């Protein structure tokens, strides 16, 4: 049951399923991966594709012989299973020459350098097919506050994605950006922290049309955020362009857990958002199977973040075509909030008496909005104990 | 030493100094204040002006006759003292009629009401000369994921929020709106939780030139953010129209604290931004003096809310006029992060050696940042203990 | 299906389905209501017993009369319904004479009071048959760090508790005490604020044996902890004598969601580890049907409280009777966590060369712990997608 | 000015200064530090002392002869400084095999060898002259709740501290235990997450008198808890054994940024009790110099830990002895919350008709606390803006 197909649009980082176990105070528990062997394997799985880093594919420093031949790989594997690439991105966090950022690094030489280690790698997510490539500034930011003047670096920020957009544009390539936001770790304070700073500093863009968002569960948690409410804001905006989907335990470094785990219910409600909304995108995975596990473990739990989905879906679905469930979202008027407020327009809603001198407040005030009865059938079949 | 003057432009909600003290688990401690006495003693502590809800001037439910009288009464002490009332907002909050919201309540005769409720505050406070007009919609949002949906609720508040503007523009008024973010309380999560997310949502307004945010340092903190720079980013899209200074410790329940309680080096950086920025707005305190003070506590208070903006102010400009802080400004490369990384264009960028073949990362990558000095010489001015 | 009967011992409050909707930001939106109408309509849900403070039963400042025909009434409501009363408390927190605390206030004669008002009730509890008397120092505190001296505060809370130990004793009754931690709310930070340090509060007391700890679910949450952890320790040591189940999302304010809501996957495993372990008291439930709610929404949030528990309770038996379960648990080594490291003794430990010398730390280091596949079973047993 | 001396009793972990900059998303910006080098570099900042884990002395794995060599070099070091070492720990985290932990490791062969490792250090600790020995058990816990039984694990941790304790006995060695909490990272719970639940676990104990505690400025604060509050409760119980001394900024990973940045008026009120307790152990520093550093950073990062204690020990003396706070401090009745509430006894407090017919509540509520202004007072003296 629940088992996975392509047709799901399931895809993993190559960073995901092979990370090695490092955290801040322990060495490595697994071996490298071979990125075939992680193609392969997830494949058996059913997913639908992987996304990768440029220097999770090609090793950092390679030769152009070298990074030829690691493609070369790379795409017999994706051939030989059909995996699709919808999405790549940049390292400008693990190399020391970004300790203080890459396209906001305080040093000039750092930011050129960034952009072109970018450029590079949109032509070959491009060669790909990629249809998004995502940018994650993990190392923009600050641990104090004389270190990084936050307008300076939202202009050198704009700069940087304005001169890719010109890129992308020259080049006449299809593909679109979409900013990952996280709040802090590993700077202290991170630009661009939540869903809301992304999307408004994408309005200040040239070309604003090229530019979405990426959102990963676990970063607006760290917030403690409402992860749902966030998608919703970003699909309101049109700029849902791709999601990272894993498990986070409130305001805590980021666990990155496999998909489900973590805060079970906001899974729940996402599923059923992204379902209700026909987001056609991606149901990318950014997770990190825990370093206790071996590569057995770490199957289980890339199956479990798809499972955990397609469960989640299951139910969602149940609860919106259950007729009690919509005639109790009548009796909450859900329906209600979807009419416009005043169609009828600004002058008629300044003469009507019913919006002033003759609304009953205390009347309105009477009504129970049963909330806690809908909540309760979410409940029911998310848990499938309707009776 | 540090004494406030109405040049300082600190003002302060009728609500702060006014609040009796009742929490969620405690009766009020202290009788209610007459405006008028409010006024005159912010005066006497050199504030320059106040701030009100509608229904902190006029009792909810007032005749014309008896908020005549109440508005008169007010004006003559404003007139007595020389204080300004630059800004005035909405109880969209109290009042049972409200618990699911104003503006995206489900409820579309609660939703008209509360519009009609703001439309004749506006008015009020143009007469009363206020250039801002602020919005927190502190019942906007739900603690169960069926309640409330939020791409919906977004349609209700932008309608709301474009028939205020054509209101305002309708009656030739000069003031302009600004909106208040907050992460959660009283609701389980409230919708535009942080400045960013009310800075993406303006400027999906019909005219957006007419709103901004009122940014609280206590409501970024409820998020773990970092306030200056979200203020930062705010002030970078010409958005901040208004502030609230409070303090916050953390992720918790919304204090309200004088201004510089919470994270003092928070405050310091706070203000050395608006300083640097010339920020010309009113320094608006949004606060509670806890509920074991008297009244002589509720005006000590007050009073170190302004001690404190200004023991900040001049350390922080000490802070930027001390050669050593130049100097070491200059040694983190504060100067690089201002000039632009590409100026010469993209075409040059790709074409330049220097910024990808013969970079040398490892050269760069050895390069201190030298922000601990830098920090410490902030902590040194901070605490006056320089040498 | 999951209907509860008294058997379960499911317990309320008289301030949970009666509190009024008063937040730090609204007005009451339900009106107040009368005990014997709680008492009631919890019976006819199936609920075994309720609880009450001092003043929920009795207005605060009755004369002796009014006491005794509160007490009269409710007392037939109990005999009409065989509604049980395991637990009563005091209100040390509501009423302004305790804005400072009850047993740590600065002033000497609040803290005479607030014992004298808790005896007062002790024997009230007594002659209802409660086992527990709870403690919720909510207003043992401060907002500012020169308020309160810490150890001057834990010397008063220590000498009240040990008053009450005193009377106790010498009235021969076999009531026990459960202190309630909670880390903050009202007050800005509050003494003892987790179950740990109310457990170690606890082994300083002069009869240690009469005291044990009440943690809520929501207050644990409040500081980001592992519930079911703390609860584990409160096990561990012999000291859960009661405790409080509702619902919260995290670092925030405190929620007190129903029981299941919030963090749905702690709750299953708080309920596996109650009815694994045996615990025998009660499952009280201190939440607040949100304000949104009119009293149908109040009784069904009610039910929900019982009916998540029943639900977990299913779930958890069901996973921890699956020998596919039994089996995962053997493979991730829980039966050698439950083992004596070195029932051999320290000698024969320290002369073991397969403890140190001929160790294969690799080989050890290699093994898998499969936590995952373990986790996921046990999320397709709580969801009931087994298969 | 403020220059440490010996005196001072500061002390580093050579860990700190020695952090390499390895974080979970990226490599090392520093080489390694020969230990002798940190030794010669801390004695010219005025340390007193270092302290290591076996492994940051001597490499994991090392031969008889390699380890009496790194030893040998450490002691001509300390010899040619003057520096001591008074603490000492083990590393059961880096490796692999302790990625499930280390006495609580579900695998009975790693909870063995832990204690094995720990022992032959606590060997080395009291030869280099050390009075206490440090357990900081950063692997002890879990990611999911089936993994680890909680009371079998606490079984486990406190028999390893039982056989610890029985050894150190019979070799007839001064040295003293002491527990270090963190709520979670590595581990996404670590077992007694913060002071109180190790002091609670200390008191169950064969041998309680040998264990204390070692808590650390950031840890507490990453469960949002006040860290002097915990301390003031260690020094209550008697179990303030040795400190670790950092910054934090709030619920995020473990920070461990210099001390005094983070919450700066938390580092207040901490050298406030420290000082005013008499706290005699180190003034140990547990911090990370930010990995944006080079060495003369790392250095510059030290001296700041070591002059903003003396700043702030400047500042809390003044504080204390100000005839203007001493009258704020009796104003707020801080003297009678250090006299007892009822040296007369039960019975007397019994028939005392003033704590209870006779209690004025309301006059009693209506007394201010005036707790604002001796909070102003502090802050002034802390900013040295005393006028
Ligand atoms: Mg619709
Ligand atoms: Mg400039
Ligand atoms: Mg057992
Ligand atoms: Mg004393
Ligand atoms: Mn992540
Ligand atoms: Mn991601
Ligand atoms: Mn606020
Ligand atoms: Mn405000
Ligand atoms: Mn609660
Ligand atoms: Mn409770
Ligand atoms: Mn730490
Ligand atoms: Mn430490
Ligand atoms: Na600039
Ligand atoms: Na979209
Ligand atoms: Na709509
Ligand atoms: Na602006
Ligand atoms: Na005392
Ligand atoms: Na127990
Ligand atoms: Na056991
Ligand atoms: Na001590």
């Amino acid at each position: 049951n629940y088992a996975p197909t392509p047709v799901d649009r399931f895809t993993f980082g190559l960073w995901t399923v092979g990370w090695q176990g490092r955290d801040p105070f322990g060495d490595a528990t697994r071996r490298a991966l071979d990125p075939v062997e992680s193609v392969r394997r997830l494949a058996e799985l059913g997913a639908h594709g992987v996304t990768f880093h440029d220097d999770d594919l090609i090793p950092f420093g390679s030769s152009d012989s070298e990074r030829e031949e690691h493609v070369k790989r790379f795409r017999q594997a994706l051939d030989d299973t059909g995996m699709k690439v919808p999405m790549a991105t940049t390292n400008l966090f693990t190399h020391p020459v970004f300790k203080d950022g890459g396209f906001t690094a305080n040093d000039r030489d750092v930011r050129r350098y960034a952009l072109r280690k970018t450029i590079r790698n949109i032509d070959l997510a491009v060669e790909l097919g990629a249809e998004t490539y995502v940018a994650w500034g993990g190392r923009e930011g600050a641990e104090s506050g004389g270190a990084k003047d936050v307008r300076d670096a939202l202009d050198r920020m704009k700069e940087a994605f304005d001169l890719l957009g010109e890129y992308v544009t020259s080049q006449g390539y299809d593909i679109r950006f979409a900013i990952e936001p996280k709040p802090n770790q590993p700077r202290g304070d991170i630009l661009l922290p939540t869903v809301g700073h992304a999307l408004a500093f994408i309005e200040r863009l040239e070309r604003p049309e090229l530019y979405g968002v990426n959102p990963e569960v676990g970063h607006e948690q760290m917030a403690g955020l409402n992860f749902p409410h966030g998608i919703a804001q970003a699909l309101w905006a049109g700029k849902l362009f791709h999601i990272d989907l894993n498990g986070q335990n409130g305001i805590k470094y980021d666990q990155d857990l496999r998909f489900g785990a973590g805060d079970l219910r906001a899974a729940f409600w996402l599923v059923d958002l992204l379902e209700s909304a026909g987001y056609s995108g991606p149901r990318h995975f950014d997770f990190k199977p825990p370093r206790t596990e071996d590569f057995d473990g770490v199957w289980a739990s890339a199956a479990g973040c798809m499972r955990n989905y397609l469960i989640l879906k299951e139910r969602a679905a149940a609860f919106r075509a259950d007729p009690e469930v919509q005639e109790a979202l009548r009796a909450s008027r859900l329906d209600e909030l979807a009419r416009p407020t005043a169609a009828d327009g600004l002058q008629a809603l300044l003469d009507d008496r019913s919006a002033f001198e003759e609304f009953d407040v205390d009347a309105a005030a009477a009504r129970g909005m049963a909330f806690e009865r809908l909540d309760q059938l979410a409940m029911d079949h998310l848990l499938g104990a309707r009776g």
